[PDB]
RNA sequence: GCUCGCGAUGCGGAGGGCUCUGAUAGCUACG
């Protein structure tokens, strides 16, 4: 027990009750202790657990760590140890994401903070804790239903939270480029530099770290969390709320006018999409035609972390990949849970994907099941708007800086196909997953990318 | 003594009570704290003397969503009558191993080789289910209280909610209908807070009334075994129970042979079991005949108080099944279907039982009564 | 006979807070 040992070691101790929240199931408590002058805190649905986590924090800092379930450890990053310690980094990103989300919901008061899954991207420029800047914040645990998909790319396909935070990341990255391609003094303010290998790369020691409030659906979550000691397949999401199911690598694919008869559009799980990001980067197709591939250095799970299954889900299950294009590589980022893991909350999921990016005034609330915003308007994150920002970029970029020949863009899918190298790394990932025996990525019909800014 | 239904009813109630008290220090053990008793007794001849208690259990609760095991070590449903059947399965494997011990011993087993292949029950042996109350789902929900004998009976038999398959629902009161909009749960989804669905006990007892009570693994050895009577200690409503046990699905057809729509005797006792005051215990005790003493499982974890798996979980029973399998000649098998030694698959080797299950499933679907709700199949894939 | 909507009175597994009793294991002070 933590409070037992903490109150025998420093018996002259007094804990403090800060605030509460929620009602019914939803109820969250923060308790803060101060032992030897140093302050600590912890969180849980009842007061005794919040105090227990504060006591655990005090113990692990001042004295030492308690007898720990070893799967709750952390795989270290690919090449280096350069942003403080893994658990301290992870706790930092948890607090930062929660902080900005509080700001965006008027300190968790606003009706849109009633979320089931929180995700965020944070950016680190260096070792100092002061170089931390929250890049985007997102919630949501649902997806567009088939009959609300737009052939014009004005409706959001996948509103799962971590996905929405990646798309917000993309907005931030495009704006970073808009900053670079203006007053030529603003280029030292940018996050980018001109790549010697042509195009654009990132300044030294600019790291993006991913935080999800839970283990991402799909393969990273298929375990019994109360008994550690197992196939790694691909899974599609399901039309009924949250959850995923395996694929069949040999049968029959779908259509695009098929949400009107029987055999619908499946959407890939979040663990599979995050392995995708760990091979082809996070910039995606169009943005690759501008910048060198970008990967995350860390992944932080606020709950349901397990080192073995997370590791399998993020990179291990595609060890067998080879023939990686230049600048590409299978990304083995930092995996780490947190200390005060969030607790399960039985009940249905929201129909809303709220999102936000640094520089934006307020959040944006999307109806997940329709893929458009609360007032029927297309998002700032759907395919069409991202194409439009990328077109703003293509206009300003000198053509000798491009990473491929796309100086005549008309439609979305063709501009996508203009990334030879990227789509090559894609094809390598797909054959790596098939030859691994795990499945054939469900390719969404091309007919929703057949739009232009026309 | 050739019985009227009451007689046999009051008898089996008496027996299961007495056995329970014997196991719990004459109802003085702290493990006698219960809201729902339920047992199974055997008869071998119409005389109050030669008929004995196979199992007894207690419990009102089901496993938490995040505690379910991919190794078949946790117990999901511990409503007393579900646990009582699982105890009966333990007794059935013991009786098989008694047959398989030697030929002098075969004489005392309740099975015999059967003409169709495999084993069958000896004539004049049969089983009786007792429950202190009515099973959740369709035989209770509409009147969870005693019938006021002034009050006749259900005055809206034809409401669409009569006979619907309903599921227990995690962190929530009551038994929810299915609607044939029966989108099966996922594993990752349940871990992330989607609530865990478990078919209601009247639904399971209808299922045991079409496919027997031995499940698929045991059916690979034994012609299907059905209850003969269902005795309720309280809340007995004849019309609701008769609907929810067999009558719902009297539209069922094309059952595999030896399977049928078993319509057992339903009876209430003479004088009801009285409401137990206090909080409902979160544990469930279980006892099979020929056991040193009770076992006590925490309902919300599906494991005992020290975290060790139960003599009743999927895994324990798969081990029992494997013990008998290794001793049953390939000629005495009721299915010579080879399937890999992993739990889900081994179940699949029971072709006839899976057929009769599918027939029951469409019987419920076609009656307008919704479609069954399987567990995330990720649960049933393991080995030893 | 039902169905759907809206009321109303009731019936049937989670979470949180407090109060009291008992036992356990440590911890002090005291004579
Ligand atoms: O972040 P997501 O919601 O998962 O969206 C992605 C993203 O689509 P957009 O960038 O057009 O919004 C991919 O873009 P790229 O990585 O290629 O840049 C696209 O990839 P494809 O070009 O392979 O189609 C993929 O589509 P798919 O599902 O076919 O892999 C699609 O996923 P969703 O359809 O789930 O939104
Ligand atoms: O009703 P229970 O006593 O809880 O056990 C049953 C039993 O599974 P086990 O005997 O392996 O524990 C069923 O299997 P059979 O005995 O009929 O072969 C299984 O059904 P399936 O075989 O159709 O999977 C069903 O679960 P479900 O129907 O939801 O999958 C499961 O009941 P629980 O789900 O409540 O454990
Ligand atoms: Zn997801
Ligand atoms: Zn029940």
């Amino acid at each position: 027990n933590p409070v037992m040992i903490l109150n025998e070691l420093r018996p002259g101790l007094k804990y403090d009750f800060l605030s509460e929240s929620g009602e019914s199931h939803a109820k969250s408590f923060v308790m803060s202790v101060v032992v030897d002058g140093q302050f600590f805190e912890g969180s849980g649905r009842n007061k005794k657990l919040a105090k227990a986590r504060a006591a655990q924090s005090a113990l692990a800092a001042i004295f030492n760590l308690h007898l720990d379930q070893t799967p709750s450890r952390q795989p270290i990053p690919s090449e280096g140890l350069q942003l403080h310690l893994p658990q301290v980094l992870a706790d930092a990103v948890s607090r930062l994401v929660l902080g900005k989300f509080g700001d965006l919901t008027d300190n968790f008061s606003s009706p849109h903070a009633r979320r089931k899954v929180l995700a965020g991207v944070v950016m680190t420029t260096g070792t100092d804790v002061k170089d931390a800047k929250v890049i985007s914040v997102s919630t949501g645990t649902k997806c567009i239903n088939g009959e609300y998909m737009s052939d014009r790319g004005l409706a959001l396909n996948d509103c799962h939270a971590e996905i929405i935070s990646r798309r917000s990341l993309l907005r931030f990255l495009y704006t970073q480029l808009e900053l670079y391609l203006n007053n030529k003094d603003d280029q030292k303010r940018s996050i980018f530099q001109k790549s010697e290998r042509g195009g654009f790369r990132l300044k030294e020691n600019v790291q993006f770290h991913l935080y999800i409030s839970t283990s991402p659906c799909g393969d990273a979550r298929i375990f019994s969390p109360h008994e550690p000691i197992a196939r790694g397949q691909l899974r599609t999401k399901i039309e009924s709320g949250q959850g995923t199911i395996p694929v069949r690598s040999n049968a029959s694919i779908q259509t695009w006018d098929g949400v009107l008869q029987g055999e619908r559009l499946l959407t890939m799980s979040c663990s599979d999409k995050i392995a995708r990001w760990n091979v082809v980067g996070i910039q995606g197709s169009l943005l690759s035609i501008f910048v060198e591939p970008i990967y995350f250095s860390s992944i932080i799970l606020g709950s349901l972390y397990h080192g073995d299954h997370l590791s399998r889900a993020m990179y291990q299950r595609i060890s067998n990949i080879e023939d990686l294009p230049p600048l590409y590589t299978l990304n083995k980022p930092l995996l780490s849970g947190i200390s005060n893991a969030e607790a399960r909350q039985p009940g249905k999921a929201p129909n809303f994907s709220v999102n936000w990016t640094v520089g934006d005034s307020a959040i944006e609330v999307i109806n997940a099941t329709t893929g458009k915003d609360e007032l029927g308007r297309a998002s700032r994150l759907c395919k069409h708007a991202l194409y439009c920002r990328w077109m703003r970029v293509h206009g300003k970029v000198p053509s000798h800086l491009l990473r491929s020949k796309i100086t005549k863009p008309n439609v979305y899918h063709e501009s996508k196909l203009a990334a030879k190298e990227y789509q090559a790394a894609k094809a390598r990932l797909f054959t790596a997953f098939i030859k691994a025996g795990l499945g054939a990525w469900v390719e969404k019909p091309t007919e929703q990318d057949q739009f232009s800014l026309t």
